[PDB]
């Protein structure tokens, strides 16, 4: 109701429960008087390798290739590809930033690890000074909507996979906090595979009626004692 | 001798510091006699998406697309696409798998997570049962050789970035261990591209006297412990 949130999502099956968690994200933000885009990166073939065709014009170096060095270039010169540009719009917009997926190998699909690494580039998301607490995306919000194959009991201390929130690090951290943002504590909907269909309609609801005072919400501090504990 | 490994490799220049690591694990494990493959990912363009191309042929549930299931299936019934069976040939070989990367966002590149996405499918690389000590690439030893652009000692336990370890966690252990992998301890390159000149030529040279005995090396163990402990 003042407010524009960006839904970063990534799973290829529109039916899924990754894709119920999407769109009750929308009907329930849409509700609320909110602005709503949602990047849909599979249905946009959205390209993840980092590669020279995302810099259009003369290059800094074109002996040797150093992709860092050549988006941060071609950011200032405007001269980035244009599906890249395309996402910053959307991102300099938002105030929060959801990001849907599935758990692919306790981080994100690499579509949209393609995604963090050719949108999130040097002067743009973040600067040298400017980032954690300075980063060029402060004052904004972000928070992990993920699902995963594992039971919750599994993702504990003693369980196998260990804690969730170890697996969180790179990215609350290591991607997101880095950029400047503020991080919202994640939704984890934990082995929606293995669970009743009343089960499934559980975990929608309640990620619904938590986007129903999402802006009530304070950050996690983003920490090491956060995510490890000590 | 006689020994198989599998070099996978992510970086755009062949003039980089990751290609000059890449290239010397070729030189002196080929020097030692032993069978090496390198699978080169930019210059295969290799696919980091995990989409419905990755089966040929017809579809377990076509109304209702499930990625993991389907390359499961796809896996048993000689179905997958030719990219993915090229590559789990290489991985079926080896007896040692080196993964060279510059980290992106604490993690690999998106195409290499692509690769993990689309060649570490349920079937070949784990199942149930078959994870962690009995994943279905037990016997096989993996390692992860990353460059940085952070510093040493900003990768400490109290430093801006955390201890290295931090992120090595889903890698080391949600997948390499999770596939059965024996991971040997990582080689982490810190901060090539301020150091000179000598300094690199140097580290280069730990790399390949490291490589002179990597044969002898106990894995390390793969642990929330060895992660994050004390
Ligand atoms: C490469 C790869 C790597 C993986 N790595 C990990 C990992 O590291 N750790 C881990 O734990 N897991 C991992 N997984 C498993 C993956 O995280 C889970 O399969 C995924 O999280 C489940 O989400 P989904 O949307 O695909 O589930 P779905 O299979 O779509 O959802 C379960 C069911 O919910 C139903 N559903 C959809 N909407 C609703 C609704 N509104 N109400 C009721 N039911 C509904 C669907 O019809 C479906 O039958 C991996 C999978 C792959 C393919
Ligand atoms: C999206 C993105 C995300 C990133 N995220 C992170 C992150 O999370 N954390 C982090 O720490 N860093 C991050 N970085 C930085 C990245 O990890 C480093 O830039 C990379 O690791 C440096 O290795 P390189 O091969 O690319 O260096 P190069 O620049 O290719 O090498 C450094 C210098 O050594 C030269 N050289 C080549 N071969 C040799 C040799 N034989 N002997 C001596 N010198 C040689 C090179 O040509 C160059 O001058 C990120 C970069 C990008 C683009
Ligand atoms: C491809 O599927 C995968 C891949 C990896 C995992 C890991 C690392 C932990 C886990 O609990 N589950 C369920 C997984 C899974 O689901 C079967
Ligand atoms: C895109 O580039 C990036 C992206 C991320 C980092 C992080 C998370 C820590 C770090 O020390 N450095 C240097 C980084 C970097 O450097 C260029
Ligand atoms: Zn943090
Ligand atoms: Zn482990």
């Amino acid at each position: 109701a003042g407010k524009k949130v960006l839904i970063v999502y990534a799973h290829q099956e529109p039916k899924s429960f990754n894709g119920s968690l999407k769109n009750v994200a929308v009907d329930e933000l849409s509700r609320q008087g909110c602005t709503v885009t949602v990047s849909d990166l599979y249905a946009m073939n959205f390209e993840p390798r980092a590669t020279d065709k995302d810099i259009t014009g003369t290059l800094s170096n074109p002996e040797v290739f150093n992709y860092g060095v050549e988006t941060h270039e071609a950011y200032k010169q405007r001269s980035l590809a244009s599906d890249i540009t395309d996402e910053q719009k959307k991102v300099r917009e938002a105030d929060l930033v959801i990001f849907q997926f599935p758990l692919y190998w306790f981080s994100v699909p690499a579509i949209l690890k393609g995604w963090m690494d050719r949108v999130l580039c040097q002067g743009f998301a973040f600067d040298i000074p400017g980032f954690y607490d300075s980063g060029l995306l402060q004052g904004k919000l972000a928070l992990l909507s993920v699902t995963t194959g594992g039971t919750a009991e599994m993702y504990t201390k003693t369980g196998v996979n260990g804690d969730s929130r170890y697996f969180l690090w790179p990215l609350q951290h290591g991607t997101l906090h880095f950029c400047g943002f503020k991080v919202l504590a994640p939704q984890i909907s934990f082995a929606p595979e293995i669970a009743s269909e009343e089960e499934r309609k559980g975990m929608v609801a309640a990620w619904s009626q938590r986007l129903q005072t999402i802006w009530k919400e304070e950050p996690i501090p983003c920490t090491a004692h956060w995510h490890f504990g000590q």
